[PDB]
């Protein structure tokens, strides 16, 4: 099964685990805060599913896990988020932890040096969609507008 159990911490230091995702539908993407390109484009994309949701946007679960936990702390995470829509649940977490949702999700992350101690990360750009059972659906279309991504998200309400 793609996706198991965790134990992370979100943005404002709130515990957060798998079973808490269940009961909504959710999006999960997993990147990282120094990204140049792919994270900031694709969580553009899924604020603007938000926002078409109106207030149904509280009845999914949106999530970011970070690859990079050495440097994705909860106060960076915060600040990363503040410029994207307010319901994205950024996600950290002890290097243990994320290695091992790393794995269950199916995720690939590689560390890329670049010079004086700075790096990138390869890593997989797919947005999951799970169910309100917590169990994968399909990785889940960006390539339309934000209203029929939204009109989408809500046949799993
Ligand atoms: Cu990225």
């Amino acid at each position: 099964a793609i996706g198991g159990p965790f134990q992370l911490t979100d943005q404002n230091g709130k515990a957060v685990t798998d079973k808490s995702l269940k009961g909504k539908p959710t999006l999960i993407f997993f990147g990282y805060t120094h990204c140049p390109d792919v994270c900031p484009t694709s969580l553009f994309e899924i604020s603007e599913v938000l926002r078409a949701m109106g207030k149904d946007a509280d009845k999914v679960n949106a999530i970011f896990i970070s690859v990079d936990p050495e440097r994705d702390t909860p106060a960076t995470m915060k600040n990363y988020l503040s410029s994207f829509d307010p319901h994205l649940e950024g996600l950290s977490g002890d290097p243990a932890e994320i290695a091992k949702v790393i794995t269950s999700y199916r995720v690939y992350a590689k560390k890329v040096p670049t010079k004086d101690g700075d790096y990138t990360m390869d890593h997989t750009a797919l947005i999951y969609l799970m169910d309100r059972d917590g169990r994968f659906v399909s990785p889940f279309n960006l390539k339309r507008t934000p209203e029929e991504a939204a009109a989408d998200l809500k046949r799993y309400l």
